[PDB]
């Protein structure tokens, strides 16, 4: 499981923040931004 960013993009930039979020958010962030939320 390699380690990236598979968003559309801005998503996670406008949600980098947020990737520290505890609701779904969150999840959906270190997900979809293994890389913006830093899980490599």
């Amino acid at each position: 499981a390699a380690c990236s960013d598979r968003a559309h993009g801005h998503i996670c930039e406008s949600f980098k923040s947020f990737c520290k979020d505890s609701g779904r958010n969150g999840v959906k962030l270190r997900a979809n931004c293994k890389k913006t939320c830093g899980l490599c």
